[PDB]
């Protein structure tokens, strides 16, 4: 039937008929549509001669204080098709239909059909605007208090400054607002972290006034959330007051609303369909607390950034860069900033990195501003001088010293002898000026983690050039399994896998470096072994699959490792004798390889990829006849057929690597032994003590304990079972200590 440009208003001026529920369907539908709201859309051009628009809207909305007359004026407004060059009808010539649509009274909104209307018909584009670009019908086209305070004036004075960077994000919430369905995105994750300060993006907008042509009129308050006997009639009582002035919004600053003084406390004011404005919620309250609604869950978009990415934080803390310098008295050398994120970013597993790098503006800042902060000690050796007799130079004054005299002045001399030089060298000496990266990141996250090594060293310029080399000092062997592994997950890091996407085999018995270079292994990774977990595939069989895969149908027993893992913010997996079990199972080890992560039934999808798991077999004492020193390619592909057997290429094709153990020897086993002797020279030569190394009692008890069954692992403790007991020895001795060294 009829068009986009204005039928729009004559859909929502039956809407307005709606809105203002009269007996007849009046002009002021038309007009109080045609004019949406009280702005000044005044840019209807008459306003120029003899009526203003804003005195049509009161004196008809004192009248109401399609009514054939005005289905007339339909005809009318369809017989200006031909009259004036056009194809359609548009906006206005409404009211140039609008003999009846007048306030023709002593003051009489009566409309000029000619009079000067025609030079406004000179104004207007007019036979340009046919319609349809999609339609071009467009805009200027041819207690009210503290309760709900802002910072949007607060803003718009300039006193909140400009965070940067959101564009986009800030891009996303103005166009939440062209939504017809969920007019807040509740930021999730983090928010506040900075996401009250994209608020501050927005109202940064608003004192911009990049905020539009439209949305100039609305403007964020921010609510006040405290307490009061009844705390929330008043909130009832101020609801329909600014509600009713309607020209606001506001947040839910922190909570959803769930208390008792209530919970439904305009709740049901929001659920009259009504006040757009912002909420707050966390991921996974999101996942709680609007979720747990599913009406919240309904009404507001969920949008985040996190506490967030990485140039968004380099956007937004360049920016920054001169508000929070006016906090902390330095400012930057931006390697710093690179440094900052750079390492936060490679730690903070649980919370993000980029608050709480701006907490290490906190951190940092706050400690060259802690080489900043208090008076300025040979300056305070100058404070000796000013501090040796004042606080007792005096009192000659008090009786008749004739000395008065001397002492007196001869201090009052001395002292002011021995004064100004205090203030001439310490205003020149009252430090160097920019925020420095190096120690201002050393010197800082050595205040965090420390050691500018692991820890804090730690380019990867240095530890993947070394990184071979660095765990096979751990122990000693499968060099080439070892950088394959160090090769293999190389190419894992500068992205050549997927982000969300590693399995490592093993070829031996326990603890021979399965144990303790997988150990050594995550010892060297992070600095620290702790995070590795262990399920043998022994274990892990059918109803292992059962307290491996939570029940329902066969309990909660499921996951020997979830609900760990599902609080830890970082972990690394062992697994064991893989084909001891069949094909069957490594399905669901496999379930295990998937995803990006794996499905069990609880809690949360995430990355893999910042991590490992490791598999082991100690099966093949068959193949170390192969070993009885055939190649890597012999027996690898010996056991890497052998290991086919039962294996799946979609499970293997989520493995990585075979990993071997050059079964090791009796020469391993002394060397790993030198090892355990570097690990009391590690520890217990901290007393810094000497060490005779009896290779008679080494070689010996070497010899002795070289387990055909156990390997080595063992032995271990049944070498210090005599050696430190011999250090009980030695400890009941304090004698041969530090400096000297005996055995036998």
């Amino acid at each position: 039937r009829l068009t986009e440009r204005a039928q729009r208003v004559l859909a929502h001026a039956q809407e307005e008929a709606i809105r203002l529920n009269h007996s007849n369907i009046g002009t002021e539908h038309l007009l109080l549509g045609l004019m949406k709201e009280p702005e000044g859309i005044a840019a209807k051009v008459l306003e120029s001669f003899n009526i203003t628009e804003d005195k049509v809207i009161e004196e008809v909305e004192k009248l109401i204080g399609y009514t054939p007359r005005a289905k007339k004026v339909i005809e009318l407004s369809m017989d200006e098709a031909r009259k004036l060059h056009h194809n359609f009808v548009g906006t206005e010539h409404i009211l140039l239909g609008l003999n009846e649509g007048v306030a023709a009274r002593v003051f009489a909104n009566l409309d000029l059909n000619i009079t000067k209307a025609r030079a406004q018909v000179v104004k207007a584009l007019g036979n340009p605007e046919m319609s349809n670009k999609n339609a071009q019908a467009s805009k200027s086209n041819n207690t009210l208090d503290s309760l709900a305070r802002d910072l949007t004036v607060i803003a718009k004075d300039g006193t909140l400054d400009p965070v940067i960077g959101r564009d986009k994000e800030i891009t996303r919430v103005i166009e939440v607002l062209s939504r017809r369905t969920k007019n807040n995105p509740v930021l999730i994750g983090e928010p506040g972290v900075g996401k009250t300060a994209i608020a501050e993006g927005l109202a940064q907008a608003i004192v911009n006034n990049e905020v539009p042509e439209t949305l100039k009129d609305k403007r964020v308050m921010s609510l006040d959330m405290g307490t009061v006997g009844e705390f929330e009639e008043r909130l009832k009582k101020v609801m329909e007051e600014i509600q009713q002035a309607g020209n606001v919004i506001l947040f839910i600053d922190e909570l959803h609303t769930l208390v008792g003084a209530a919970s439904n406390i305009l709740k049901p004011a929001l659920a009259r369909g009504e006040l757009q404005c912002i909420g707050a919620t966390t991921l996974d309250e999101y996942r709680k607390n609007i979720e747990k609604d599913a009406a919240l869950e309904r009404r507001f978009q969920p949008v985040q950034v996190d506490e967030p990415s990485v140039v968004d934080t380099v956007a937004i803390l360049k920016g920054l860069r001169d508000r929070y310098e006016a906090h902390h008295r330095i400012n930057i050398s931006d390697e710093a900033i690179e440094a900052a994120v750079k390492l936060s970013n490679r730690y903070v597993s649980d919370r993000f990195l980029p608050d709480k790098a701006i907490d290490l503006i906190d951190e940092a800042s706050s400690k060259v501003r802690l080489k900043s902060h208090t008076t300025p000690n040979n300056l305070k050796e100058i404070e000796q001088e000013i501090e040796k007799v004042k606080n007792e130079k005096d009192a000659a004054v008090h009786a008749q010293e004739f000395e008065n005299a001397a002492n007196l002045r001869d201090k009052q001399t001395k002292l002011e002898k021995q004064y100004e030089e205090a203030k001439n060298e310490w205003k020149n000496a009252q430090g160097m000026s920019t925020s420095l990266s190096e120690e201002d990141i050393a010197e800082v996250i050595a205040g965090w983690t420390g050691i500018p090594l692991t820890k804090i060293n730690e380019t990867e310029s240095e530890k993947l050039l070394s990184l071979e080399d660095t765990l096979h000092e751990r122990v000693i062997g499968q060099k080439d399994a070892v950088n394959s592994i160090s090769k293999a997950v190389r190419r894992a890091r500068a992205g050549l896998k997927d982000p969300k996407r590693g399995s490592f085999i093993f070829l031996g018995p326990t603890g021979v470096g399965k144990t303790e270079l997988a150990r050594a292994l995550a010892e060297s990774m992070f600095g620290d072994d702790d995070a590795m977990i262990r399920v043998d595939m022994s274990e892990f069989m059918e109803k292992h699959a059962v307290s491996r895969l939570v029940g329902a149908p066969p309990h909660d027993d499921g996951g020997q490792l979830t609900e760990k893992v599902r609080r830890k913010p970082y972990s690394v997996i062992l697994f064991d004798e893989i084909e001891k079990a069949h094909p069957d199972v490594f399905n669901i080890l496999l379930q295990v390889l998937d995803d990006g992560h794996l499905t069990d039934t609880k809690g949360r999808t995430v990355d893999f990829r910042n991590t490992i798991i490791i598999m082991t077999s100690n099966v093949g004492a068959q193949e170390l006849q192969d070993q009885r020193g055939q190649d890597y390619e012999t027996i690898r592909k010996t056991m890497l057929k052998e290991l086919k057997n039962s294996f799946r290429p979609e499970f293997l094709n989520r493995v990585d690597d075979i990993i071997v153990f050059h079964k090791l020897t009796k020469e391993e086993l002394k060397e790993i032994v030198t090892m355990m002797v570097n690990k009391l020279t590690n520890r217990l030569s901290e007393q810094n003590i000497n060490i005779i190394v009896t290779d008679k009692a080494k070689d010996k008890i070497a010899e002795e304990g070289y387990d055909p069954e156990y390997g080595a692992r063992p032995l271990i403790r049944a070498i210090q079972k005599t050696i430190e007991d011999n250090l009980s020895e030695l400890i009941l001795d304090g004698n041969q200590i530090e400096g000297k060294k005996v055995t036998v």
